[PDB]
């Protein structure tokens, strides 16, 4: 047996790299296998996403090809993140209102996945991570692969996508009318949903895969040019005895360390678990650390055509290179995954 | 076979409840079993801790009884959190320097565990969760239960204890001279180390327990009167359109939502995993929620005499009741755990 | 055989959570079982209520669906607790006259249950708790499931609902013309009618169920977001030597402690009784403690839009979660309860 | 087999009537049976008390005769309620500090039972009711008749007696050092512990009495001249629309109505349950209503020698009258109850 999981991280604009890599991968399969109408979502038994990766995960699960999702991203990339609002991010605007607007994101997501499709209408298993601000617990939107799951069978995908992409300071929290709860970005809990995806197969998807073990689970994780955050040695050495304004400038250093360490933590337990089982090859991670000079330019919410070119170029480059070398990456697209038929 | 794990959460001054419950548990075993000189750390194969729970974890691992640690806690509680610094938590002080000081905490830990004991001298396995601010990854101090471990064999316990208790704003980051790195509180990654404790037995603790499975693992997670943080519904309804002043009042609401959701998540994977194999009884959690009026009084760093009595009273109360009803709690102290000898 | 009991607590506006949970339960049964025109009151052989839970109990007993009562409550919630009077809860008003008015509550119940239905017309057994102020003994309004019971046969249902909701300080005592006696809130003797509901089946309902024992009795107690009241440790430590103004500020602390202790006691007798017979699973209690920040806003009489959203959101979320996990909750709706025919 | 339970209510100085009735009954047994040194505590398998009834319950459980306690109560009654107090019970005094003092009560109780006696040393089963002000839940002090619990074995009886007699407005809350919790009068929870005594036998005392049913249980409840409380019809009719100052004059009319209705409710379940099994003769209640003219004179804190004579006279005449008529009363003292041996 074999279970394939596709995991997308959250990277805001950097999700363009995630979708460009998948779009380039789709073209390679079409050319090499002499196939047509190749959808990258047909090769995975479960698709997990977070933040901008959640929106792409819902689109792939809905039935749209990565190439179609790729085109909608570039057109709406400059609309989700307007240049005027991107330039104006001073402290007075930061402490008065949330940066950017939610309507352009709503219109962008509406174009890709739609506005009326619900989780019970999906033929592909999905999981979208989110944080329930009203309660404080993390809420995970997912298709009813568990027959007893009746909480979000009638929740529109556009609500889950908009909830998981509501960055605490980059967008206002998303209000879901069907649940009467406000939600925040899913990156506050699992910015890398690779680990929790394996947990779902061994816990929730026990009806389609009764004899499921981590040995028979292959994870294809597509990063968003992850940047390992850390406090500058000069800042730590000289300002460790200061508070807030100098060290932990406002909430910035405390939150960024919290997400980065938590993201590192969940990545570690995945690596440790596969190491102990001698199945480290099952976790196929496709990511590339962005250089220092490009880091100052390619930010979380930079939609300039110069930065858009670099992300598209990196996605095409990694897709071609990793397909040539990583044999396990090629084994992912050897056979189409069975469609998810909900059990009633 | 049986493997027993003790997990202690981090809550600053509320750790008095954690140690009072263990101290009360020690006296109960002495009276009912008619034995003398009973140490609560002799019944566990691994002790995990975080923040104040980490400091108590090192005390039990070293060989000091919970009653001795409890006595040192009350005397040092006022010194760790002086009333002069506690009342002066205004913004013009928090924006300039971190409140409280590390020296009073250093002496409290020194009288608790010692000053020259190193991880290679311990006869009991232990975790200490921490965040490496210099690198951004979480750093876990632990005894060499894995024979290939050479990083903390020559690290003093007092350095690990001060690293895990270095709250981002309540204390300055702890600088370990032997590692040349600055460390922060371990509650940023795992306020409840119960889940990561189970992972240790199946991953690194294989030299002593080769056939280790979650079925043969019993966890005694002692709470710290955990408070389920959430955004006020009036605030969310009225201030969702604002940013960083009304909603997310400075960084406070972002961090608390992040840690609580992460702490909720790790407990959720913990509960979901045990429920999968129908061994939910293996996880024993001893914790209760603080009433609304008391929660306003019992804060993270309140060392008032009235608050100390409530924490001590709650620990004595819960220990007696849970021992009577929870048979699984009584099964922990049926046999002493074998001493851990490092492999050379 | 099997006897099913529904018990509802009194929480003022928090009863919206009680009816929202019941309303969403009705939709789940309709969606999963493909049924139509489902009523949550047709699956219970006895319905017990108190205060705002008594009004909902009377509505379900007559034959109204939980969804209709939910819609009626939302429209009238603002009317019952006007913002002008809610904000004007100062000391001169409280010392001169009762807060709020009875006529808006009278109209709300009138549009919810009617104004002419009497206890002899009901086809479902119900019991409503109240306090007879004229005599001092607790008076219980109930349908004549006992053939010898002729006291409430010819009394309107709205009078019982009006009587049980007459909070001592939030409403004026309700005067029943047919009985010539004044009545107060039913929460003074039983805020949780779960225990007294079991006694009724074994004492009064002996004709329909001759061989009735607690093993065949299942109770579905729907909470009202109960809060565990206690005196703050700072108040107890510093003001135990004072009187009234400081400790027991007027009658507030005495009445709250007496009501909370009595409510805790009756629940304790239920848990002790069931655990002695190894039938603890028969008591299905669906309740959740409010977080400290939310508990400040969500009070007994706050009808603001933000608070109403949270109560509705919690009910929707709780109903979905417990239905998936708790198998005993699902077993309640496996078969409709037999209609109650008053024997003559 | 038969199980005999003695239950004593709480009425302050009215407990002198309870002890006088108990002391007189000893004299009749001595005269009729021609025996020497008869203690009524040896004829009961469980003794339950509340407030002043709890203090007498502990004295009987220790092994002291009722006559000895009657002599001690007579001299100490004036000191417990000094005539300097009870005459200056002005509103400002009550608005500032609690009336009376605990030290005269503490010294009085010490002469009754002692100071070093503990529950584990008792040879008779006892159960004392109290409410934990720190937690809000009722706390019941009892001997270890069920060996599986260990909380009160090392608590002095004088602490339980002080806790259960701590009237919220007549005495300051009692602080127990061994538990770090404040306590109040048990009359708030159960002023008549007759009902909870039956549940204690059928739940906790399953070791000595495994096959225990309510049929084989006889209860001898000795009241303290209980007076039913009801709001005056003139006040109710005229001040129904008023608040506090007129209707519910401060907390008085709310606490009293809540207290008397809860006491009525608990007695009602005892009556209703016994009628169901047709064992109404088992509940032998010895109490009479105080005439109206002396009702205003004989209060719960009146230490005048005239009221003491009336209480002594009522107890002396009730014991003689009931013994001749009530055959079931005589059957209580037919055989001595087996001593309580705490199983270890
Ligand atoms: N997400 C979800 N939950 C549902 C659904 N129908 C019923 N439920 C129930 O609601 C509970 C809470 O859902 P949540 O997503 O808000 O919280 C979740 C989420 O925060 C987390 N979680 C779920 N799956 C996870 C996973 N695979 N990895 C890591 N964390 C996970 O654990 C919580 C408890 O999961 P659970 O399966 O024991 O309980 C569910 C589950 O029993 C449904 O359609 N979706
Ligand atoms: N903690 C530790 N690590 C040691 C020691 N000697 C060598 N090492 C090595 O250093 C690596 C990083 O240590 P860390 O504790 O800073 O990061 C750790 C810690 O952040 C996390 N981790 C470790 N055990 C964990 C656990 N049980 N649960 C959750 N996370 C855990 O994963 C990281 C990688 O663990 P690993 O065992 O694969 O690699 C170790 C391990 O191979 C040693 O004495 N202690
Ligand atoms: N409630 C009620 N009582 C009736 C009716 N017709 C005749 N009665 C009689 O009037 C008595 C006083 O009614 P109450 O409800 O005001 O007091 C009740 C009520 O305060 C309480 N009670 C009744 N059922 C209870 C129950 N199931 N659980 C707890 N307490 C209960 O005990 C009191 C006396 O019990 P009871 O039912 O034997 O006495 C009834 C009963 O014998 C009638 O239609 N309703
Ligand atoms: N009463 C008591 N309980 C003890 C002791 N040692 C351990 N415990 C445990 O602590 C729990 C709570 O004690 P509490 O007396 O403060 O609350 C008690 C008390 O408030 C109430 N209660 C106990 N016995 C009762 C009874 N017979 N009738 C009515 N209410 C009763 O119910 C609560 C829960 O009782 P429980 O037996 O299930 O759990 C006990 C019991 O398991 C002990 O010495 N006494």
């Amino acid at each position: 047996s074999e279970i394939k999981i596709l995991s997308l991280n959250g990277g805001g604009v950097r999700g363009l790299f995630t979708i460009t890599l998948l779009a380039e991968l789709e073209s390679i399969i079409e050319k090499r296998e002499k196939c047509e109408n190749v959808k990258i979502g047909d090769y995975f038994d479960l698709i997990t996403g977070t933040s901008i990766g959640g929106i792409l995960a819902l689109g792939l699960a809905s039935g749209k090809s990565a190439r179609e999702l790729k085109e909608a991203f570039e057109i709406n990339a400059t609309k989700i993140f307007p240049l005027k609002r991107f330039k104006n991010k001073q402290w007075w605007n930061l402490l008065r209102r949330s940066i950017y607007e939610s309507e352009p994101l709503y219109d962008a997501v509406k174009s890709m996945i739609g506005e009326t499709i619900k989780f019970e209408d999906l033929n592909r298993r999905v999981m979208i991570t989110s944080v329930n601000l009203s309660t404080g617990k993390p809420k995970f939107f997912k298709t009813p692969h568990n027959p007893m799951f009746t909480m979000d069978r009638e929740i529109r995908l556009i609500d889950a996508a908009m909830a998981t992409s509501a960055a605490p300071t980059y967008f206002k929290p998303h209000y879901i009318e069907k649940l009467e709860n406000y939600f925040a970005d899913g990156g506050l809990v699992a910015n890398n949903p690779s680990y929790i995806g394996i947990r779902e197969v061994l816990i929730d998807m026990k009806n389609d895969f009764p004899d499921a073990k981590p040995e028979n689970i292959k994870v294809l994780n597509i990063g968003t040019l992850s940047e390992d955050y850390c406090i500058s040695p000069e800042t730590l050495s000289k300002n460790s005895g200061k508070g807030y304004l100098s060290l932990w400038n406002m909430g910035e250093r405390i939150v960024l360390s919290t997400m980065t360490a938590n993201q590192h933590l969940q990545r570690f337990m995945l690596l440790r678990e596969f190491e102990a089982l001698k199945i480290e090859k099952n976790y196929v991670e496709i990511d590339e650390t962005i250089p220092n000079e490009a880091a100052a330019e390619i930010t979380l919410d930079n939609a300039s055509e110069g930065c858009l070119k670099a992300l598209r170029g990196s996605g095409k480059k990694l897709a071609a290179e990793r397909y040539t070398k990583n044999e396990e990456l090629r084994n992912f697209f050897l056979k189409k995954a069975e469609p998810f038929v909900p059990y009633i």
